[PDB]
């Protein structure tokens, strides 16, 4: 590939709101801010976001070239702000509770589509890593949260620098997988075969908040997926385990990219998202139960992220479902990329 043409002026010390701080690094490299970000990862209804904190603020800096196949077209460079010490006070995310490391896994998976290029994924991947990772601990009914090398000591009233963590190596990426289906103990049972780990005795395992024996249909909605495994050895502080994932469609099984349709329950469409919910309450509580700390904690809730997520559509008699990233159409009859997540060609 050619090499850039390096760089444009470095940010201002950025901050929140999403779609602000998303603004800021598109005009940054030289381009619009097409997507409207805005609903996708705000804090919940009624909360004012607290002025730039925690070591979490920073500059960003952006490089140019064409975009040719192979060739991503962009590249990054960021500088954290550490005048903005104070410790972040935020509240808890509804199911998820002090889950700021993770939720950026729904952005990430606009790029985990069956025809999203790898290079275009990698890309992506490397500006998604740049920004400064949260690590928050829970006290009182609130989050206290720092970044990158600080961490909230005990107390959660100062961002502390701890000895680094020193992790050991990862080895070699696996390949990816075949595409997992439904049942849940059967997706399970599948990462631990292909990234050969085990069922740590006071690990965690989802269990399955499904009915008795609920229809599952053939594969369906990009709903079916491939994960990709990097192991390193356990180590304190250090999560042994990174999972990626790339959904399924009509090149990977024939019926894996047409629309799901599944009898409603209780009358409603609703059964999914209620399941997931339940799935996320129940992690959350888990991982009070067994006093996990935030870098373990955080490590178990970027897997469960990967677990299909569905939106369906009433048609009929019918729910008409498809996963994230993507949603059914307006009729229920296939399934189109939400537009957030749209290639910037696609937008
Ligand atoms: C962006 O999305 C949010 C939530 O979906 C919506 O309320 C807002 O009006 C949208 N803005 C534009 C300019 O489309
Ligand atoms: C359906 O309704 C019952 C009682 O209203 C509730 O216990 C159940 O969780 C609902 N959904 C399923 C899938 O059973
Ligand atoms: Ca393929």
């Amino acid at each position: 590939c050619p090499d850039f043409g390096d760089w444009k002026p470095w940010t201002d010390c950025l901050w929140y709101p999403p779609q602000h701080m998303y603004s800021k690094l598109s005009h940054a490299c030289g381009m619009h801010a097409h997507r409207n970000l805005t609903g996708v990862m705000d804090l919940p209804h009624g909360h004012k976001t607290p002025p730039p904190c925690g070591h979490c603020s920073f500059k960003f800096r952006c490089r140019r070239r064409p975009n040719t196949e192979g060739c991503y077209p962009l590249d990054g460079e960021v500088e954290v702000c550490h005048d903005h010490s104070d410790i972040c006070t935020l509240p808890k995310l509804p199911h998820l509770g002090c889950g700021y490391a993770f939720i950026n896994e729904k952005l990430k998976q606009c790029f985990t589509r069956p025809d999203t290029p790898s290079y275009v994924r990698l890309g992506y991947r490397k500006m998604f890593e740049s920004i400064p990772k949260k690590h928050c601990i829970e006290k009182d009914g609130m989050c206290k949260c720092c970044c990158g090398d600080y961490e909230p000591n005990e107390s959660g009233t100062e961002c502390i620098k701890p000895p680094a963590h020193d992790c050991p190596a990862y080895g070699p990426p696996s390949e990816w997988s075949e595409c997992l289906w439904f049942p849940l103990k059967n997706i399970v049972s599948h990462v631990y075969d292909h990234c050969h780990v085990h069922k740590e005795p006071d690990g965690y395992e989802p269990h399955s908040v499904a009915p008795a024996n609920v229809h599952i249909p053939e594969k369906c909605g990009f709903c079916s997926f491939r994960v990709k495994c990097m192991k390193r050895d356990k180590k304190d502080g250090c999560f042994p385990l990174k999972l990626g994932k790339k959904s399924c469609g009509k090149d990977d099984c024939p019926t894996c990219g047409d629309i799901c349709t599944l009898d409603k329950i209780n009358g409603s469409c609703a059964f999914p998202r209620v399941m997931k919910e339940k799935i996320w309450d129940d992690f959350t509580a888990t991982s009070k139960e067994k006093h996990m700390p935030h870098w373990k904690r955080d490590g178990y809730a970027k897997m469960l992220m990967q677990l299909p997520y569905s939106n369906c559509k009433e048609v009929g008699d019918k729910c008409k479902c498809c996963c994230h990233p993507y949603e059914p159409n307006k009729d229920g009859t296939a399934c189109v990329v939400k537009e957030y997540c749209k290639r910037v060609h696609e937008l």
